């Protein structure tokens, strides 16, 4: 008989561990006992595996640093939350781990804690994609790569700022972006294979990359006051990436396959199976949000062919070694009918080239 | 034949009247008549007996009573209504005599004649049972008990306050948790055997349970300005009764059987044919209830079967043999398969422990 | 040929022309020929009926009134429309009378006119049935004839009243009731054999009547202040029978058969086939309309057969005579099977009632 | 291979080029290339025609044009748009196109440019009707004209007397129609084939009869206070031409057969096979309009066909041949079945009746 004890401990946090511990009871098909003295509470149980003990005294954790108003003991629930949804097969568990969460982030004010509870809300859509194994999910994942990103350029406020109206403004953005993802995140479980998901996600993933653009310019600003052209290159790294995963959206929203690739000032994505329709929604994506991001651009389509080449800044005389790249991409997909092939190619592409880039 | 005459009544008065002559009349079906005037009934029908005329006696005397502002001849009145509701064959005759009730029950109120009103609530939900077949009216009948105890629990404010502020609060707290409860039964007549009135008597239990705590802190911290032990025993006894009444009617809201047992300062419950939803609910309403009411808890679980108990200010060596009988009462009720072994199990471990109490 | 001349009316006017001329054509799919320039107007016909020239010549005449501000015009014109309508095959042009009569009743105001008024609408209702085939026109034409024999008082009150406030009250009373009687009459037309026929209908209905009681009670205070005893006979036989006619209306709208006789201080009914629910609704219609008026019922059930008796001014000897015949008129009529034997037996009683009157 | 440069434009400009390019790429599928930064744009594309070649440098024109605040180049683009349209094989392009023009109209505030748009507003309402083959697109062809009728009012005022507080209102007048007429092309964009564009339509119709009877009164009044006999005439002439489209279009709702014919001071329109249902609607719609118009109509009917004859005024002696021929023409037409008979029977008399035209 394994044993459990609890104290000072709120009748919310008590509703998460009688979830917990009656659903890790169900699964097992077995008894259980519950005791109190006083308020404080007493839990016993019969034959439990080892990883359910743990996920019990885990959500004990998670639960007695929930009812505090410290943001570390809010990271560390966080965290352990996300270990229990990483665990769990309970649907409604995961339902009300999501609305604790939600709370859990609305208690939070300032970038250097959010950043730990945006990267659990990664984890959190990561775990939400493989329970539902849905298409919809996989965009919620690629608006957590997003939000990763924003993650990383407010690792790079950090490292830089010291602190403003335009941190208050961003983080207040950050803020916003992560209530309408969370929002997003019950949407999924209170509608789950529904078009009105798929509308709020790209709804937020509009909103989110409209954030993005502007983190942007406001590390650039920081960058263009302080000269820092080592920082304007990570920051121009780190807008290649972003334009990829914002493509990759894009792509995913309509179901098409992506390949991409990276080589210091020039970045590369190939899409496959494209239509008319699909493509110049895309392309009407890529060149308002590629506007917006400032990059360079090269393009070329083929019905179902498409591929983008993103680029820093560069001499005329290395943009025509992109212009070459293009049109042998172009050349050398042409016969194709698989991911595997593709790959190949693209490789053999470079391996052609490469001493070049 | 049968002869009757009125002095002076109201409009609705005769409605009632008339209403109560035609269906009197009728019920013999192969053969009926009967005639009227301005202010004298007569009646020509074959087969009628006793009963049937006092039937149309008593409406007349609550007809003459229903007009009157006197809150005494409203107490007889809802008797006498209820007296017409327990021999009537037809609902709508019910429909108007509870029409009449959420009139009657607004002119005035004090704890007795309270009391008989919600008590007579009860009888007519007792009846309403009988006609309908529907677990919806026991569920109310519960909450009528429940109701009519905290009545008890007004008898004692009157048994030991002058009045004040916080009993005209009290009042106008049951005075609402009337009103509710004639709502729920006037919606029930509407809308039998639908979800409509389970959630409104969801906020009716809801409201009278937290009446009920009201109450009883207000009488609890009378007893202890002034000391007064047996009055914090009656208050204990009904406490526990309270709860026992409301777990009952939670697991009927799920339509499980439940088996009940008494002895003072400790008080048994048996549960049997629980869904997970169903426990994860029911475990959760107990606690919450059972905090609130500061109460002392045992429960254990088997899936199905549930077992609760309850008790308050047992010593530390008393509590131990407590949790010793819960544990071998959920031993002894493994094998089962019906409900009187259960009952013989439970009677068994009782008739084994008064040997040493 | 037929030739005319509109002699520069409105186009409003020339709308109704145009509606009949043409409407002309739907006799035998008729072979008419038509010239018109400047608001002169020939046509030729196949066969032409001396009818189909005075329809032409009514329909000229009523659209020459039209225009005008004169109430003896309008009530021409009324009557000269609804002599158009009885002719009509065409439902639309009913439809098109009647947006007229709403707004040429708006515009009256005085007695004579009114009354004239809402005895073609009567008359117009009589059409409505005609074309309809259906009993929910003889509904309106009861209820319409219940405000025919209010405008009658109307007139006797015009031939002995000063005018007053409360005969300003009593036009703009009647007004309402003819602009929602003629509202019904267009909802007829709109949405036939729909509930909300009868809901309408049934408020006029119950509008009418208290508009009645207000009027009867209006010319009844007069009267008394007044002392004429022989015009308080004539308003009372008036009241009684309204009530007779309204107690048909009600029973005609539950669908069931109603037979009547007058005999000066006493008027008498008999209704065949009413339904629990619907001797119910009649008895409480029947009690609160005679409570409203003042007057002295006797009625008696069996079975599905009620018989209703009604008297005012009766001595304590008359009122013997009233119970006699009530128990005489039922004691016959249980035995009595068919209409005609039924309208015979009245008639015996009240034949042989010929050395008691 | 074709191969064209874009300087700076709007985002807007760019997306309709990717439209058009795409839009054209639809047809061969072969392979499309771009390149571009914040302020420019290059395209190149493989294996296509010179008809394509031409559309997309038409595109590029309107493209280049769109962005710019000037009237001339708005006219000019909506013209080049138009070009386009007018030989798509794809149905967004023309959606789009409409979009855009809805805002091009509305920012022109000059006559001779709107005129031009009104004009490109005919010709891409005439594609829309050889797309749809809709008769609601054939009903907004005869708009369009009445449309190119209000626009050679337009050019009458400017001829004679521009830039007063009544032009100012007629400019207003014709903004709304026009904006009402693209709004109407919308809604039929959005709903082809449905019956909320024609009562739409019937609203755009009716404010464009109302525009063109003020416009007519601006210019009479004018023509009257000059004495100016010639303006009187072709104004007058114009009016006829009016109610010749009006009727048309009216007649096209029920989809029936037209036919007209002018000759000097009398206008004759003859309609085939009208319903009495249907006629006793357009006979009134055209004697309303003609009233309003204040036009010398002559109306005959005879059965299902409907002749129309309009006149400007002359003497009885001269009126008296119109009634002649009204009276030989409904003669004449009584034996025929087809429009080639109907045509030949009218030219043969008026072509003996010439001798006194």
């Amino acid at each position: 008989t394994v044993t459990f004890d609890i104290t000072n401990i709120s009748h919310k946090a008590i509703d998460i561990i009688l979830k917990v511990v009656l659903g890790i009871a169900e699964h097992e098909g077995t008894e259980v006992t519950f005791h109190s003295e006083r308020g404080q509470l007493q839990i016993e149980v019969k034959n439990l595996h080892e990883e359910d003990k743990r996920l019990i005294e885990q959500a004990i954790e998670a639960a007695r640093l929930a009812d505090s108003p410290d943001p570390e003991s809010v990271a560390r629930a966080v965290e352990l939350l996300t270990k229990v949804a990483k665990a769990s097969t309970n649907t409604e568990l995961i339902q009300f781990i999501v609305k604790e969460l939600l709370e859990l982030a609305r208690k939070l004010t300032d970038p250097k804690d959010l950043a730990k509870v945006l990267d659990s809300i990664s984890e959190l859509l990561t775990e939400l994609a493989l329970k539902t194994g849905d298409p919809t999910a996989a965009l919620a994942a690629m608006v957590a790569h997003i939000a990763e990103l924003v993650v990383r350029l407010a690792l790079m406020a950090e490292r830089t700022h010291p602190g403003s109206e335009i941190v208050k403004k961003a983080v207040k953005l950050v803020q916003e972006v992560a209530e309408e993802v969370l929002e997003a995140a019950q949407l999924m479980l209170e509608k789950p294979n529904s078009d009105e998901v798929a509308k709020k996600l790209e709804e937020v993933a509009k909103k989110a990359i409209e954030a993005c653009i502007e983190l942007q310019q406001i590390l650039e600003a920081w960058a263009k006051e302080r000269g820092d052209q080592d920082l304007l290159r990570e920051v121009r790294e780190h807008k290649l990436q972003i334009l990829t995963i914002a493509v990759a959206y894009k792509a995913a929203q309509m179901g098409v396959t992506v390949l991409k690739h990276t080589h210091g000032w020039v970045v590369f994505l190939v899409i496959l199976g494209l239509h008319k329709q699909q493509a110049e929604q895309l392309l009407r994506f890529v060149h308002r949000v590629a506007h917006a991001l400032g990059v360079t651009l090269s393009i070329t389509f083929s019905g179902d062919i498409v591929v983008i080449a993103v680029t820093v800044g560069a001499s005329e005389e290395e943009k025509k070694e992109v212009r070459k790249i293009v049109k042998e991409i172009a050349k050398q997909l042409r016969h194709a009918e698989t991911e595997e092939e593709a790959k190949e190619i693209v490789q053999r592409v470079i391996e052609e080239w490469q001493e070049e880039g």
